[PDB]
């Protein structure tokens, strides 16, 4: 099977994992001291809870007989009927499942019950998860429309985004969310996850090609390349705004991460920088504008990921290059591949935020997201686990 | 030599050589902050200690010429005939020694001599740990029997957890440890040591196959499986008796993953799933007992290490898959290799426990174990490293 | 391209990227906390610049067209006609650039400018690190010499660890540097940066044999020897002292990866034993030298890489093995490969030096290195990004 090609994703595999609790500790700096456990055990439930539910039925879901083009049979619950290769297919794809739960942690922080967060993420894994990775990934209706995406700009990103925002306005904002600002328990934690993610991120796009290639190659080059520029213009709005605080700066150069993840194996050096660049921008007035609507929307998985997901997933189609993979963009000739990126991203985009919007809703009325207004006071480490983070 | 399967085990054994530093956060968050810096410490030396010895002539000891079954001998002694592959595979289990070394100094939180400690490693590197690994891994005479162990279900795990009930019995309690209760001092950074660790296991369990073939990509979703199965148990376990905490959630999945590791290869995914819950059960039960029988084993290596990777090792025997790894089990058909195990974990067991203890002893009555009461107080960072973790 | 040789290197270059922020980590923790978030931006910083110069023009300084044997045209500005393996080689080198610069925080810690940083470090990276690579990687007069350089012993260690000196005489002692000591906020968050150095070391020496080879494999046998023995150094020294911090076990480590960094590829066990051994010694000396001096080379980049690279690139001369690599020094029959070291040593270390000086000088007149002595005083986390690290 190339015993190198296997190599690569065995270890890609492993990185995408590593990003999980990546968020984990990226979120839990931002948040209070009380609320800090709670914050990574969010991301850590996200993993345990996704393989289980990947394994039963979710790979099934994702990529296995297509039912109208919208969804998988159930033909590998339980991995019945997956092996050699599709067993590391499997496992690499289970992780971005992982990862996507676990950024949509931003629209709970500090105030969800587990129980219930744990319920709508089984549901918005099977209702809008294997959905999408179907549609993109699994031979769905979207790939047949000629849609792409490269490591999960749509998949990943813009659904965990726009699920994040509608889960924001159901749960509510925290309590004093408006009338004093939430400082960061530790910001050199938020740092350390920053760190991991971005290092995790070589095997999230660069694995993405599913071989040790040049594609693989060129994945990891403009995925630095974005994440470089994004970064740098969040640090510059920082400087002509007061000074570059690094939280802007690593928040930064997670939308530049964003981005280039739907693009990453189709645009060229300079196209990478024109992701990033516009991708600081955007993400940044995202931010700015859902503050502005005071929407607790808490640690901007939407401006950040749902954002940055869907400008670089729009991206593909206007600067694909032939000479990179194949595929060509607006700017190379070819606008059909525009449109194709455009219907995908505004089925993505509505289905992600109407659709969890159901699901948050639902789960609201059976069982309440929302903890007691003194649980939230005491902190949910003490409420939540019984733990309390730092003695 | 296949590009590719240098490239997965000079991969696997970076990641293994984290999971050392990786063991010391994990036990430094559980540990009081005046002992922060020491947990921590124990784990770099541990890995300093292991590297020197290992290449000095633990390597030979462990799979040199072999000698009536029992050990090797010194022809390998400085590296001396170990060229080419035969490198790859001494680093890579030089690093398997390191992480079991760190799991044992669960049992000397907080009062040991760290002068003592690096004695009583020594010398149970060279009379518990080389021996282990030669019987079952160096055609010694555990591999005659047909006694199978794929990553370490007895060489890493049944070793450092009974070897930890040992020391602990000899080094005695904590002070305080019956009166009160001990707090973590920072869950987070436990969370920090917990993330690598399961990340290193991609290489602990995937890398045992000693390339990048379908043995290590079925290593990767039985390990990933039963990790979630584990950690889920006790997850559920943790709601039964009042609210999940963080720590036990990790430490479930930590159970599942010491249970996994003897039969990574040889079983499927419903054979993990098995032995992840099943393990998650005797694990929690091993702790509330020691617990109940008043052992101050710290840090639950036993329990979780220990009883963990005794019921995987002893499962390999029942639910080893003759089409995932030609083996088969019980269960399978094949009674005999149920046996070759319990003689295998009867043996490993019973001298790793025995043998430490004798070890235990011996140093402590050579040079003492135990710091000063004076030592204990003020904490270790300051009384053996005359350092302070936080200012 | 051998995809397992791509597996590698593509692997080798996350884990060196990883090392840019855990240089920061390690850093941030020996620094107060009014400026752990300042250690640790910067560190950050120092990768975005770095990706940004390196593809912009950066990458063909080092590589492109040699120019009279000192630097390399402008045939690759934004990667113009770099492909294939090219691009991958091009991802790898950029790592090394942004640990380079991340190493060079070591002189500034606590009170500079983060902009004048910036400024600086384009301006070395130009003038200081593209030279260096090109000269000794780039077919530049230093290769042609004969003079050999495997993972950056002069590239790396000698010109962040001259450059490092430099500028600490340039920008001046710390407020109450010479008054009163300055503690490290937390030895756990330096630990953690630490074990992420070792860590990706794997792929900063073990990559740069560019295959998963017999030589990559040496060169990760010989790494993790003299780490060992630089460490176990260092903790001899400590008890000597008094006690083994754990912050003198890890620097002694340190010392041991940057001394065996030139000489990885091509010394045998034995070698890289005597390369610990004295790096160990040899480093603690200069430490122990640079504070008699009172030079506020706050985290001894200088003491550890300078001295540590010195060492190293002079010891391949002495000890390369012909049966490990080829090439062979003085003690295997070869005089000459000694004095293409010295004279390599002796170009880097003076120009490293003195052109960092005119550098340091330069900025300082043009904008000023340091902050004001109110911004010392609250902190540059404060200051410098309007931040506080922990709340």
């Amino acid at each position: 099977m190339s015993d190198g090609n296997v190599a690569w994703i065995l270890a890609s595999t492993a990185l995408v994992m590593l990003m999980v609790p990546g968020v984990g500790f990226f979120y839990a700096g931002m948040v209070r001291r009380k609320n800090a456990v709670n914050m990574i055990a969010l991301s850590f439930i996200s993993l345990i809870i996704t393989v289980l539910l990947w394994i039963f039925y979710g790979y099934s879901v994702s990529f296995g007989n297509d039912i109208s083009g919208i969804i998988g049979g159930l033909n590998y619950a339980l991995l019945s009927g997956v092996k050699g290769e599709d067993l590391l297919f499997m496992m690499y794809q289970m992780m971005f499942a992982a990862v996507t739960i676990a950024i949509l942690t931003s629209a709970i922080a500090e105030r969800a019950k587990v129980s219930s967060f744990i319920l709508l993420s089984a549901l918005w894994l099977t209702f809008v998860y294997a959905p999408f990775a179907h549609w993109l990934w699994g031979g769905g209706w979207l790939a047949k429309l000629g849609a792409l995406d490269f490591a999960g700009g749509m998949v990943v990103h813009i659904s965990s985004g726009f699920a994040a925002l509608a889960v924001a306005m159901t749960i509510g904002k925290r309590a004093g969310f408006e009338e004093y600002s939430i400082e960061p328990h530790s910001i050199p934690l938020t740092l350390i996850g920053a760190a991991l993610l971005w290092f995790g991120w070589f095997g999230f796009n660069g694995g993405s090609a599913l071989a040790a290639n040049d594609v693989a190659i060129n994945a990891v080059v403009v995925t630095n390349t974005s994440a470089a520029v994004a970064g740098f213009v969040w640090m510059v709005i920082g400087w002509i705004k007061g000074k570059p605080g690094s939280l802007g700066i690593v928040s930064g150069a997670i939308a530049g991460l964003a981005a280039i993840t739907p693009a990453a194996g189709f645009v060229d050096v300079k196209g990478a920088i024109v992701i990033g660049l516009v991708a600081g921008i955007v993400c940044y007035l995202a931010m700015d504008f859902r503050i502005k609507k005071k929407i607790d929307e808490s640690l901007d998985a939407w401006a950040i990921h749902g954002i940055g997901g869907l400008w670089g997933s729009v991206a593909v189609g206007i600067l694909a290059n032939p000479e990179v993979n194949g595929y060509a963009g607006l700017l190379f000739g070819n606008p059909q591949l525009l449109v194709s990126q455009l219907i995908a991203v505004a089925s993505t985009t509505a289905y992600a935020f109407l659709v969890t919007l159901i699901l948050a809703k639902a789960v609201d009325a059976a069982v309440g997201l929302r903890v007691s207004s003194q649980e939230e006071y005491v902190g949910l480490d003490l409420s939540q686990h019984e733990e309390v983070a730092y003695t």
